[PDB]
């Protein structure tokens, strides 16, 4: 993750946190239809769901200039994930349905050059949450 | 409906109105999750359908004191659901989901009267779009 990368994060979050209810609501609704047998793991309400994980994506925003001091969150996050029922092949589904719902939503108040740059931050907190 | 019904109605439009994006995202994440087998009858972006759905809400407030003039159009909408692959065993599905979601998204914001009232709208919308 380059200087470029992470200003492009600092950046598009600047469109998405205003935003961010209706995103992460709209990522589940998308996830929900796409993948149909993940929605079975999500045993609490979908709407404080959506406000959780929009919370830890603006940490990663706010912590993007020093990822790796979010390593120990991410793991402690990745942990829990697996007693949620939750497996390896699952991440890369979830990231291309939360960049394609970012994507839907913002229109073209979202560059590619921001989807690439949200894909490979998405792609590392996946990578620590499985080891 | 009658007169204390159609004031609920109103007055807790002012509630849901604001958060009624949120509220139309939510409903789809719920429905899907219920019904995930439903979600297949959905091609358009949630985005914009949830904005549609929340539209017609609108209306039904707006003509609240007379819903007989809403009528034609609830009977256009349903002909056109017909087209969609809709069914009468879908109506309840959706009601029940679409009530439980403005409850979870509101809380105790939204009272029992006024989800009384709009058990009632559902259904008399319902009733039109399938007869
Ligand atoms: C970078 C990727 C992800 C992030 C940042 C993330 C974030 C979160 C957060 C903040 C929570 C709240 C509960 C907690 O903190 O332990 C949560 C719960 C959950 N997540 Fe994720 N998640 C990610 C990937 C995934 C994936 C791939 C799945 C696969 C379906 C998933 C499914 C779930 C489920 C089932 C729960 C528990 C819901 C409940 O409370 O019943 N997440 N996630
Ligand atoms: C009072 C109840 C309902 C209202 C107010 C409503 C409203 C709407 C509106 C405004 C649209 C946009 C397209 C159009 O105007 O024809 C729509 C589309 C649609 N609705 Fe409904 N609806 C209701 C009940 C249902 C039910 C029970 C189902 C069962 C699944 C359903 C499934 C669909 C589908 C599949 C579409 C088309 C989506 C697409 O274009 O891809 N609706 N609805």
């Amino acid at each position: 993750i380059d200087q470029k990368e992470k200003e492009l994060i600092k950046e598009s979050w600047k469109r998405i946190e205003p935003n961010k209810n209706e995103i992460g609501l709209l990522f589940y609704a998308n996830l929900f239809k796409e993948e149909p047998t993940v929605s079975v793991l999500f045993q609490n309400p979908i709407s404080s769901q959506s406000r959780k994980l929009m919370q830890v994506l603006g940490i990663l925003v706010q912590g993007i200039d020093n990822l790796e001091g979010l390593i120990p969150t991410l793991q402690d996050l990745g942990r829990r994930h697996k007693q949620y029922g939750v497996v390896d092949s699952h991440y890369p589904l979830v990231g291309d349905c939360l960049l394609k719902s970012i994507q839907e939503y913002l229109g073209q108040g979202f560059t590619e050059e921001a989807k690439a740059a949200w894909t490979k931050v998405y792609g590392i907190a996946a990578q620590v949450m499985t080891a």
